[PDB]
């Protein structure tokens, strides 16, 4: 709960907000204290129990954090990991990372926000009519 102040989660949804007029992928962070042995499965039973499924192009990305590690994953939909090569979330995570190990959690998530917006408008451009199809509500377990 005290992971972020009210102005570092202000700034993260509205990094997020920004990422969507790049594409069409819809963008979430989800926070807990401590992950499962498998970080993967832990973040993809969040991507499931977060609905983020419900994107029309399966084009849903979590960015799962576990803060006493400062460890987390990129969590893609399938419409995703269907079309981008397997170097696609390394900018995304060099960029979270250059932030976290210098105890910058807020910036480390504003940046890979950034990043991830920018990766998936290569294979997901926005649209006029896009839909805000997930919330961009920081997600907390
Ligand atoms: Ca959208
Ligand atoms: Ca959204």
């Amino acid at each position: 709960e005290e992971f972020l102040t009210a102005e570092e989660e202000k700034a993260i949804v509205d990094a997020i907000r920004d990422a969507e007029k790049n594409t069409s992928g819809e963008i979430r962070v989800h926070l807990e204290k401590t992950s499962e042995i498998d970080v993967f499965d832990r973040a993809m039973d969040v991507f499931h129990n977060l609905k983020m499924d419900n994107t029309k192009l399966q084009n849903g990305v979590l960015i799962y954090v576990a803060v006493e590690d400062k460890t987390f994953v990129i969590y893609g939909d399938k419409g995703i990991n269907d079309v981008v090569s397997d170097d696609f979330w390394d900018t995304t995570r060099n960029a979270i990372q250059l932030q976290f190990k210098q105890g910058n959690f807020k910036q480390g998530l504003v940046d890979g926000i950034e990043k991830a917006g920018m990766a998936l408008a290569k294979y997901f451009p926005w649209k006029k009519d896009d839909i805000d199809e997930l919330p961009n509500t920081i997600s907390k377990g």
